[PDB]
């Protein structure tokens, strides 16, 4: 979407809202595939609250966007290639637009709280161009996001429990192997609304469930090749105190001629479930992370749907 020139990317939305757009510089991708990033340091410094998304992106090239919300972007440029990183420190996911995969709008009544002195500073903007053909116009690029912020507080919060593995191996031509991830539930009840799996190209499924006396429960299930978007669950359900979340990445080593770990290049995988969730408002807590398997013989009991393909 076109660059914003002379208005500048602040537009009162009335007293208490305001729009916040972030978005490319005007950037010239020069190689298919690549990432670039750039920060927006909050324009208030008091508490407000995410309560939209607008994404402004270019058809053609743009393949995915991430939005997050953190203290210390990686780099203090106008831009850069998020191989370089993201944030310093966390890197708070709050939005993803994937290509052929539609976002789903926050349920009203619901946002994430930023400023202030516990939320996010900044807004770090990654946005994916895959296919750069129709960048040999030479032509600047300044899609983005554009961000509804208030500062009326929200009756309900948004939040993201993490789930990921940080110690999976995958042998040569192995043809399965699976990293499981769980963790016990011990903050107040939160509400599971929407669920985005991550994998690099060895991913065939991904699944989250909620475990209660022994039932599983799915929050989400999907192939992790297909866009990565924020998927909204099928029912909401509710995590509590006593609760154990349990996900499930299945992959293969079919393919490597050598062992591929955790990490961030696509010669590395990763396995990671972004469960988005909402709070009582007196209750919530911003975001949750679990990167242990503290129930592995639980997982002799996973729903046969978590080792199938989808
Ligand atoms: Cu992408
Ligand atoms: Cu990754
Ligand atoms: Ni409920």
């Amino acid at each position: 979407n076109e660059c914003l020139g002379t208005i500048g990317p602040v537009t009162p939305l009335d007293a208490s809202d305001f729009a916040l757009d972030i978005r490319m510089p005007g950037v010239t991708p020069k190689e298919s595939d690549t990432y670039f990033c750039m920060s927006m340091r909050l324009p208030v410094d008091e508490e407000a609250f995410v309560i939209d998304f607008k994404p402004r992106a270019s058809m053609d090239t743009v393949h995915h966007m991430l939005l997050f919300g953190c203290n210390m972007p990686s780099s203090t440029g106008s831009y850069w290639f998020c191989d370089e990183g993201t944030c310093t420190d966390k890197a708070n996911i709050l939005y993803a637009w994937a290509r052929n995969a539609p976002p789903t709008r926050l349920p009203k009544g619901v946002g994430f709280r930023v400023g202030g002195e516990t939320g996010s500073k900044y807004f770090v903007l990654q946005v994916h161009y895959g296919d750069i053909s129709a960048f040999r116009d030479n032509h600047k690029d300044c899609s983005g996001v554009s961000v509804h912020l208030t500062r009326v507080p929200q009756p309900l919060i948004a939040g993201m429990y993490l789930m990921m593995s940080v110690d999976t191996v995958i042998p040569p031509g192995e043809k399965v192997v699976n990293a499981d991830i769980s963790c016990q539930y011990k903050m107040y009840p939160m509400h599971v609304f929407a669920y985005r799996v991550h994998t690099h190209h060895l991913g065939k499924v991904v699944s989250g469930y909620r475990v209660r006396n022994g039932q599983w429960t799915l929050i989400g299930r999907q192939n992790p090749q297909l866009p990565q978007a924020f998927y909204p669950v099928e029912h909401p359900v509710d995590v509590t105190f006593g609760d154990i979340l349990a996900a499930r990445c299945v992959f293969t080593g079919e393919g490597r001629t050598e062992a591929t770990h955790i990490g961030g290049t696509s010669s590395d995988e990763m396995c990671n479930l972004y469960i988005m969730y909402y709070m009582e408002a007196k209750y919530a807590l911003s975001f949750m992370t679990c990167t242990k398997n503290v129930a592995p013989d639980m997982f002799r009991t996973i729903p046969a749907e978590a080792n199938i393909p989808i």
